[PDB]
């Protein structure tokens, strides 16, 4: 099945999935240049007071920071979007090397890692609902860049060992998300898709502009994760990322001057 191997990667997902040439995907190059300030966009609204994380997965293809989404309890709301949508879980893409890693990019340049948080429309009920309609979902992406430790991602980072081959969980209560964001809140948006299969075109991107920084032993410990199941052939969790995707006919536009 896909991944991010040589025979099984990026490039090979669109004989199971043909949407992933469709006219919305993402990720994209973001060309600082060509983005259009807007006025008309709002202040994002992060609403994670009373978030409530409940577990770590290991996925196989990343890992994932689960939230209760059973009620309005950490929202995005403002920003380009309508309504109100609900944090779902965070991941990660990373390299194996600090210059690559994100699926975004600036003017071309490659961050080591991106996180998405994933939220989903209220108005569609569930998840699964939303995923199914072109406004379902908005993605809040972040990058990082290796620097000065995040302390508020030490938590994350020490339970990963717990977590190394795909199908693991461990239970991952109180973790608190804003530890994550940057202090400006200016962001691009665009209309595109999910990273992964099935690459459905229902997210509302929204790509902060400052990065956040961790450190390279952070970083690391992402790179001991494992892609493989327990007492399979290990195959490092690294490279986890989609290319830059063609911007067709979409606009991006900044918040910000
Ligand atoms: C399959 C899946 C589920 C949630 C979020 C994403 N995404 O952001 O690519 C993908
Ligand atoms: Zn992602």
């Amino acid at each position: 099945h896909w991944g991010y191997g040589k025979h099984n990667g990026p490039e090979h997902w669109h004989k199971d999935f043909p949407i992933a040439k469709g006219e919305r995907q993402s990720p994209v190059d973001i060309d600082t240049h060509t983005a259009k300030y807007d006025p008309s966009l709002k202040p994002l609204s992060v609403s994670y007071d009373q978030a409530t994380s409940l577990r770590i997965l290991n996925n196989g293809h990343a890992f994932n920071v689960e939230f209760d989404d059973s009620q309005d309890k950490a929202v995005l709301k403002g920003g380009p979007l309508d309504g109100t949508y609900r944090l779902i879980q965070f991941h990660f893409h990373w390299g194996s090397l600090d210059g690559q890693g994100s699926e975004h990019t600036v003017d071309k340049k490659k961050y080591a890692a991106e996180l998405h948080l994933v939220h989903w429309n209220t108005k569609y009920g569930d998840f699964g609902k939303a995923v199914q309609q072109p406004d379902g979902l908005a993605v809040l992406g972040i990058f990082l860049k290796v620097g000065s430790a995040k302390p508020g991602l030490q938590k994350v980072v020490d339970v990963l060992d717990s977590i190394k081959t795909k199908g693991k969980s461990a239970d991952f209560t109180n973790f608190d998300p804003r530890g994550l964001l940057p202090e400006s809140l200016d962001y691009w948006t665009y209309p595109g898709s999910l990273t992964t299969p099935p690459l459905l075109e229902c997210v509302t991107w929204i790509v902060l502009k400052e990065p956040i920084s961790v450190s390279s032993e952070q970083v690391l410990k992402f790179r001991k994760l494992n892609f493989n199941g327990e007492g399979e052939p290990e195959e490092l969790m690294v490279d986890n990322w989609r290319p830059a995707q063609p911007l067709k006919n979409r606009q991006i536009k900044a918040s910000f001057k």
